[PDB]
């Protein structure tokens, strides 16, 4: 439950990372 | 640079809790 | 689109501690 | 108190994104 | 249980970011 | 720098779940 | 000790968003 | 814009944190 629950959270991070990057492409 | 260091250590946090949560499994 | 993500990555995070809170009290 | 405070943190974050979130509509 | 896999997940970190500060260096 | 303040802030972490730890001790 | 992680982690946010509107202007 | 409002958000956070560690000493 722990291990699905930080996935979610890393996998928000790394959207939201990707969307800056994007930006700044 | 830095938005792409962050999407890189969060896609590795990631796979790293899915690893954990099929391992948990 | 980005502030609809963060609101529900926040609504998210809210109610894990919320869950953490309720069970310390 | 911690729990509470991250309760707190998360509410306000999401409280603040849902303002952003109706002000670009 | 849930702090000791913690703990071991946030010393990984460090390490990681130990390691980064030291390759950019 | 990034990696340093990285760090800084893994290393609290760790330091937050070793208290927990040891009062579940 | 709580809020002065809070403080420094808030210090370093705002210096980060210096940086960036230092380049901007 | 968008970087001036996040220094400016950062420092009164800051200075929020700051106060509470004061208060608590
Ligand atoms: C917050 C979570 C960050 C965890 C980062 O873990 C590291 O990520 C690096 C990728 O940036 C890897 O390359 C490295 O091997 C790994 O240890
Ligand atoms: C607020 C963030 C919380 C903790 C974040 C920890 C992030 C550390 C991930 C960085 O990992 C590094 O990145 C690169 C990949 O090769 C390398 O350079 C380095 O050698 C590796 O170690
Ligand atoms: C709970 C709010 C925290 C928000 C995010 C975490 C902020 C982390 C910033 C670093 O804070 C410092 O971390 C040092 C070790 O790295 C500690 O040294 C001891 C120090 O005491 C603490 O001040
Ligand atoms: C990878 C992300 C990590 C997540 C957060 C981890 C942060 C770890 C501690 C950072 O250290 C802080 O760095 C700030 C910026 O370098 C400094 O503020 C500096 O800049 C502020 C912004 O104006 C001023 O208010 C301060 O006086 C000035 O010291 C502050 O003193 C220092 O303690």
């Amino acid at each position: 439950a722990x291990a699905e629950a930080a996935e979610k959270a890393a996998k928000y991070a790394a959207e939201a990372a990707e969307k800056a990057a994007k930006a700044x492409a």
